[PDB]
């Protein structure tokens, strides 16, 4: 599913991730917006074989099992796909725990690169929330 702004702010705030790990709900969709146009069916392959998925663009290395990653971890115990189901219940506690393990935010290369430092409040703004 292809969300809107304002409907995947409400979405992920009523998900608990507003100001989740002191990341305020813009930089959430800042990240959403650049990693996967906020689509969640959007898959993604890279050079090490492995594949992101999602409107977190979730890695198959490290966080979910998708069946041809070799010595892929598993952390957040999903299949990748459903990482693309149009309920983001699974892409936000997997989140959670991504961005709770070291490095914040810096886990997403396109928040790093594109968010980090905006005015990722922009993001939000004109939404009924």
């Amino acid at each position: 599913k292809v969300f809107g702004r304002c409907e995947l702010a409400a979405a992920m705030k009523r998900h608990g991730l507003d100001n989740y790990r002191g990341y305020s709900l813009g930089n959430w969709v800042c990240a959403a917006k650049f990693e996967s146009n906020f689509n969640t069916q959007a898959t993604n392959r890279n050079t090490d074989g492995s594949t992101d998925y999602g409107l977190l663009q979730i890695n198959s290395r490290w966080w979910c099992n998708d069946g041809r990653t070799p010595g892929s971890r598993n952390l957040c115990n999903i299949p990748c796909s459903a990482l693309l189901s149009s309920d983001i219940t699974a892409t936000v506690n997997c989140a959670k725990k991504i961005v709770s393990s070291g490095n914040g935010m810096n886990a997403w290369v396109a928040w790093r690169n594109r968010c980090k430092g905006t005015d990722v409040q922009a993001w939000i703004r004109g939404c009924r929330l």
